[PDB]
């Protein structure tokens, strides 16, 4: 987690694998899924 390189296309597509990964909420930033850690 903590900014994974997957290259997003929007914040709802980041959400789905970042929340399965183990992070909290999702939020794309600079074409990269950034997420909030614990």
């Amino acid at each position: 987690g903590v900014e994974i390189n997957v290259k997003c296309s929007g914040s709802p597509q980041c959400l789905k694998p970042c929340k399965d990964a183990g992070m909290r909420f999702g939020k794309c930033m600079n074409r990269k899924c950034h997420c909030t850690p614990k």
